[PDB]
């Protein structure tokens, strides 16, 4: 009844993105998407804490999703009987039926077929919510990702002028609560249902115990930097589905911001760290400059630095001494310096 | 010696809003308000937890006040000699004197009237603020609620195009510090005053124990749901006093939405989640497009189902199958469906 | 090999500011600037709790630094041997080498020479970042202020219009994190190492004990307060370099606000409330037009009236009875008052 060209899309583990066009010339389809429930134990930091996770196609977060405005989403998804659980989701992109939310809801050894409608342009969470407190657990256990439904013209500036990226990275953030024993150590589960009671009562509290980009702490650091060259336009979609970000790339800036993630919106520009309301994703361009690491993180510097939420890009290129140099090497004070007389002393 | 007409406003409890025009061509008018301070026990969750409250009119939140730009607001507030606390109010709409709270301080058995220029465009919190650490106290015991001032030609889209709501409602959001005993359960006590030590050491932390709509959990669901019908464009205001919120229409967006809350400035578009700061209101238009249930809530979804912060609409209408349809009901997964090839396993 | 004249910049204590031209028909300079840190203890609240500070330039926040686009801004960071700990220095302003943190590592006794372009306008963080968990903790120690880059033409509404302020000031807001003892009462310690463990775990809660403006509480408000006239346009500077606030100026708005803190953005008018993103710095512009004591607070009040966060405006001039006025003083109720028929009853 729907007759339109259909075109299955095969995801890809974030933070890297399946492949899409920016600007297309291509009209409507039907873009066939397939989630699969995985409740899996996962390890979260780099002491190799562990965690009964729920996911969507076994990642946190989830596949980016990717389409253009006008398209239909068609999703199947999965709930396999090795899972324990009920499971569904809510697309912060779709109309109706509390995101499909209402419509997918699965049991084990269940598959469920929706179709949505790309009417709103932006990057959007979608996650499980199955009900009640339900709907809190699954989604600070991982099961959340994000959509992004372009303009079928591709990102522009907001006042006229086209925007293209050379690069794409979804960096999802994930708020954890892992209970503690009466010594302190976090405390190991069988099932996802056994953490359960314990798990809430650290979830009530609303600290997290960790936070952290790509499912663990160091995720996206070591061997996994994200790579980039000078001269590229990067775009980094960021999401959370619970709780608030504010992200920062050291070193750089976002040269064009949609913090509220939705391109019928004007970007800002020069932001020098942005802010994700939990619940959404936004998205930030920068072309790099300079090359080196740069780190990425939340700006809640104890989250970044001692909860998980770092991640490294590492640039290749030429270094420009013009935007900054360091004019002198790190040497002894002098001696004949004056600082005793400064004003503050 | 204001010579202008004067027009008595009779409020009613939210999360309803009193009759008023959008539009209009009278004139500046003395627009007169009573607020009566009531401090008394409140139901504020679903178990029947208690908790002395302090509130104007007898709600959480206090009632919307709607004037027009150029009106002036002639507040009488009174503090009967039942209550045992000194009360004032600050308008965030107001210029001087601390919104009005340095002219308005009145111990019980008082009253006095203040009139303020609304000069400003937009949605605003007033609260009571007597000093010190009464501020806080006196607010997150309930005593906020919020004022509209529209421009005399209605909202506009901020791009030239008027914008009118068929529906009004105002979300207040309240944040909650109940004191627990050793044994985890909330305490009860027979006065204000006798719960403020205990209060005051939970406030210290930062983190509520309950974040309710309209004075407790579940006020806006169940029987209390909003109503609207498919087609009309609501006008959602949400205040938070004290504290950010995130709310999330699930199943819906937000079209245009001032979430910083004045009309000078353009809303944003085509939202997923929106955020209020703390001391501030916001605003929110969304025409429905589908019938059904959908959930209002804070987008920390542990805030949301946990703590109280759940509110829902029931929208009468026909379903639009081309915006979201059921392509296949739950099924059984196909015996010979090949998941165990896919990537991520 | 950088052939600019060279102009040495005396800095000054906050909240005051350097002087310095807003618009500008000077060129590009090299714009010198000397930065000498502090480790060294502080009282931060009004009962007189010690804490193990570290600064830049004795201040919390450290000192405002003010240039003009395309300055190159040469910073000797000096870190004397009376310290006992490495610092180095991060531009949010900068592009390049983690802000310059990668090129400013010093031990105690070592200065360094960093230069960097001043290619972004707007007001920005910088602050300490040793590397890992030292990063937030030389944080909120205290290590960090803002820089400012104005637009040669100076400030400007977004829509054509110069805006010029009378007066700037700088409020520097401090997430604290101060050890308690089984009794429950703050912690003194002889040195910043003596201290670390017992604050990196309050720090991991994520909830601050104190949050302070100018570096204590009560800084700005008795004799301190900060000093205005009815009829000036005061631009006030707030930064947060780790943690999330919402500024508000009690009987007051903010006229024109660069919340996210960045001059390229055309700013927000007659904000109640604003968000300064933990990670930045942003700016509003009010023009005064009444006198008296302001408050200026984030609001969260919680914060504001028991952990610190309050300065108050001082302001000199004429009332203004049209914007406000006491209609009538307080006085008892009238026995003839109908109070008890009131809808709320
Ligand atoms: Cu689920
Ligand atoms: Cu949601
Ligand atoms: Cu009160
Ligand atoms: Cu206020
Ligand atoms: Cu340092
Ligand atoms: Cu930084």
């Amino acid at each position: 009844d729907l007759k339109l060209p259909r075109q299955r899309v095969d995801l890809v583990a974030p933070p890297f993105v399946h492949v899409h066009e920016q600007a297309t010339k291509q009209g409507p389809k039907i873009m066939e998407f397939k989630l699969v429930v995985q409740e899996k134990k996962m390890v979260i930091d780099e002491k190799g804490t562990t965690f009964q996770a729920m996911t969507f196609n076994g990642s946190m977060p989830g596949p980016l999703m990717v389409v253009h405005e006008g398209d239909y989403v068609e999703v199947t998804l999965v709930n396999p009987a090795t899972n324990t659980m009920p499971h569904n989701i809510d697309f912060h992109s779709a109309t109706g039926a509390l995101g499909g939310g209402a419509l997918t809801l699965i049991n084990p050894g269940e598959q469920v077929v929706l179709r949505w409608k790309a009417t709103r342009t932006g990057v959007f969470v979608y996650h499980c919510a199955p009900g009640g407190p339900m709907i809190p657990w699954h989604v600070v256990s991982g099961m959340n990702g994000a959509v992004m439904v372009l303009p079928r013209d591709g990102l522009n500036d907001g006042h006229g002028h086209s925007l293209r990226y050379d690069r794409i990275y979804y960096i999802g953030e994930q708020d954890l609560y892992v209970p503690r024993d009466e010594k302190g150590n976090f405390k190991s589960y069988d099932s996802p249902g056994e953490a359960y009671s314990d798990t809430e009562e650290v979830m009530r509290k609303l600290t997290p115990t960790h936070v952290v980009f790509n499912g663990k702490a160091g995720a996206l650091t070591g061997k996994n930097a994200l790579n980039a060259n000078v001269g590229e336009n990067v775009l980094i979609v960021h999401s959370q589905a619970n709780r608030d970000s504010r992200p920062h790339l050291i070193g750089g800036h976002g040269d064009y911001v949609w913090e509220t993630g939705k391109f019928s919106n004007a970007p800002e520009t020069g932001l020098e760290t942005w802010f994700i309301r939990g619940g959404s994703a936004g998205a930030a361009l920068y072309k790099f400059l300079q090359p080196g690491i740069y780190a990425y993180v939340t700006h809640n510097l104890i989250e970044a630095a001692n909860l998980g939420a770092t991640a490294h890009f590492k640039v290749e290129g030429k270094w420009n001494d013009d935007l900054m140099t360091q004019v002198k090497a790190p040497a002894d004070i002098p001696t004949g310096s004056t600082n005793e007389n400064l004003y503050f002393q």
